[PDB]
DNA sequence: TTTT
DNA sequence: TTTT
């Protein structure tokens, strides 16, 4: 028997109670869906195998695909919309991490400082997301 | 199969009330939001809704109330504070494409809610 | 049922079960008279009607009055005193009367 | 009927279950002894009676004497005509930090008994 | 009758039971053994006494151990990395990463790190190593 | 449905 | 099949 703490599409604060462990992602999705998030994003966002990057299930954070005209296909997230980056592959001693899909967006003055994120060569950012390396887990793709 | 929803009361008190089911729970905010109650927090920016919702839209949901003067001024009451009501127009530049909308703001300087754009959505409006 | 979370007078987050919505303000006054509080003072203060000033019972927000046979009307909670219509110290004020309209169930009883 | 939410020792946060409002510092002296301590220090350090200050059980916030234990920082006893209190590290917020940081100042009041050991 | 707040491995804000509270570390171990966390880091990072060091069950804080690539002994914890760091004279052990504008003044140690435990001194507890 |  |  689980709780899990949800803030609604109209930022309310609301509990639901999960009758077996198994099925928390599927509570996720449902209230997800709805545009209900839990929790806040991770520090420099979520992170998810590289090879979920395509079918991904962004409604299990709450988040939604849009494809804007003139062809760009956006995530939105709590009201904000986060791009698709890429991020090179990392070549140095001691690091070598492989290429990355980034989504995020530019950090506005309403961001509090513990969400923004800084790289050498570009401002500020804010990161929903980062699919790098790991190995595939069907539990993040559309089902 | 139950719910709860936590709200903070108009004496500030931090209270949570059950919820049969995820259908009554709009019925619930404005159940306890036609008390003043308020349950979590104002976004950044305000509450974003359609702009096609604004004429009755149904603020006991963001535990707000509505009054209009015998002049026909519209005023909301949220948390004890007056928001005043403005209509902005559309806005063509080199930074900025944006749609007409209301903005209901007070001004230290805050704003409630924006109605702009989107698509209108039943939910939101007064029931009945 | 419901629930009220306060904060004690030793800190300890502490959370009560109401059985009835109706008795709501009566577990208010209850603990605070305790000196227990529930949630934040609000930026600015409280607010309430000017003229529920008189007999407001501050236990509602888990503070006590304190009137000086000599004349001087003080308000303590959390342990500050507030001078005394706008009750504020030197750190801020707890609470604001003025306007509206009364409310009959801040009154003390 | 009452519920109290506590930081262990470990730092997790978890909520117990309390009979009545008067088993609730017998609550707090069980869980305290292991060194949860439930909310967080007012400004200025808490605020007891002197007279509370000679069998004071330091269970009661998750405390404990060796000079006096909590949250893993070591408070020291200081005469005043009894603050415990610490200097301040490079971890401590500005906030608290009064530089000094005090846990409890024994000043004024009444003896309570049940702030005292039993 | 006792209930434990998780942050999952995927942010969700979670709550767990727990029958007797002499089972807490067992669930702690369980979870935390998916990533699942309870609480904050405290500032300086957790404390344990040096004699826990060579066995501490990462889990319990919902982190795991992992040697690099180039060799090096990390421990992963919410998705970020902390290095292993031999010091002496009081002589500890520190795991620690840099920091970042993300993380705030107090947390930062002095280069700039941020430590997510340090062993240290202390005496060595049962409770604290891989069962 | 929506889409900073 | 792992991180700055």
């Amino acid at each position: 028997m689980l709780q899990i703490e949800f803030i609604t599409d109209l930022g309310a604060r609301v509990t639901v109670n999960v009758e077996h462990e198994s099925r928390l992602l599927d509570v996720q999705r449902h209230y997800g869906r709805l545009g209900w998030t839990s929790g806040e994003i991770p520090s420099g966002g979520y992170q998810f195998p590289i090879e979920n990057e395509a079918d991904f299930d962004w409604s299990l954070i709450g988040a939604r695909k849009w494809k804007s005209p003139e062809g760009e296909e956006l995530v939105i997230h709590r009201g904000h919309a986060y791009r698709r980056r890429e991020l090179e592959a990392v070549d140095s001693r001691k690091l070598k991490l492989p290429a990355a899909i980034k989504y995020s967006r530019g950090a506005k003055v309403s961001d509090p400082q513990h969400v923004r994120e800084k790289a050498d060569g570009d401002i500020e950012y804010v990161s929903l997301a980062i699919f790098r390396g790991g190995k595939r887990q069907e539990r993040y793709a559309v089902p």
